[PDB]
């Protein structure tokens, strides 16, 4: 850290806080992750592992600096976050092409790391990072294995996890991406809950009161009670209007309650969402 100067800071977490910076020794611009530890080893190894997990749209670590017994990780620098980006949208609301730009992008950096079996778990809109070229990138990716278990945001948690399921899978990225997308296409967050039952209960006003019938083994989960309300299902077509049949479609099959059910990363690649896709540069104020 003797290397850096610190520019401004740029974002937090649990595990610590983020700093634009300036590399003293080489130019190079970065986003320095200062890790708050109180050393295990265990997490050394596991972060080493995410150096390996290199793609286009997951924002690139350029280095571990594990010194003075502190751990520093030195990322790739985006100019803006899809949160402030959303927010400067929200009176004509992002573009549908370029919607349909950053879902395909993050599909297609979910399938990478799904591929290699490593799974985010916290994708929102303030993880989602975005440059003038039009790309978007995952960001935050992996460094909750690492150390193990501000406000933490619940509204792109995926059920199983708020029911207590304790090896969910893959698809809670798929479900929080849906959420996303949503968000992007109505300019409101799809599940804004202030707790897990909040959240829990306002997913169950939304899409039902999950059952046997469209998630078996529900009622066997941790924290499933019989005692939760039952509500209905609304239809799609108020929860995402004016999001187009194509859309939609996909985005029902990214919320499917059952983690089992629930389209696959690489499947939804293939949705016919996706045969008009291109590649729009958004309009950046930075
Ligand atoms: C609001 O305008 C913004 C402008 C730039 C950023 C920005 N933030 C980062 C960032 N990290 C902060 C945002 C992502 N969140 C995290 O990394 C946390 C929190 N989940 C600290 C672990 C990284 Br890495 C790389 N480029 C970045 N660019 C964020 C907001």
């Amino acid at each position: 850290m003797e290397n850096f100067q610190k520019v401004e800071k740029i974002g937090e977490g649990t595990y610590g806080v983020v700093y634009k910076a300036r590399n003293k020794l080489t130019g190079e611009v970065v986003a320095l992750k200062k890790i708050r530890l109180d050393v295990p080893s265990t997490a050394i190894r596991e972060i080493s592992l995410l150096k390996e997990l290199n793609h286009p749209n997951i924002v690139k670590l350029l280095d571990v600096i594990h010194t003075e017994n502190k751990l520093y990780l030195v990322f790739e620098f985006l100019h803006q976050d899809l949160k402030k980006f959303m927010d400067a949208s929200a009176l004509t609301g992002i573009p549908l092409p370029l919607i349909k730009s950053y879902l395909f992008q993050l599909l297609q950096g979910l399938a990478f790391c799904h591929s290699h079996r490593v799974l985010h778990r916290d994708l929102k809109p303030q993880n989602l990072l975005i440059n003038t070229e039009g790309a978007i990138k995952l960001a935050d990716f992996g460094l909750a294995r690492a150390f193990g278990v501000e406000v933490v945001t619940l509204w792109y948690r995926a059920p199983e996890i708020l029911l207590g399921c304790k090896y969910y899978s893959t698809a809670v990225d798929i479900w929080s991406l849906g959420c996303i997308f949503a968000e992007m296409v109505t300019r409101r967050a799809l599940f804004p809950g202030d707790s897990e039952i909040d959240q829990l209960f306002r997913i169950f006003r939304t899409l039902g009161t999950p059952d046997e019938v469209v998630w078996p083994g529900v009622t066997s989960m941790p924290d499933y009670k019989p005692s939760f309300p039952k509500w209905a299902r609304q239809d799609f077509s108020k929860v995402v209007p004016p999001l187009d049949e194509d859309g939609r479609s996909l985005l029902s099959q990214m919320l499917h309650y059952d983690p089992n059910k629930r389209i696959s990363a690489k499947a939804a690649l293939a949705h016919p969402f996706f045969q008009d896709v291109t590649k729009p540069v958004p309009h950046l104020r930075l």
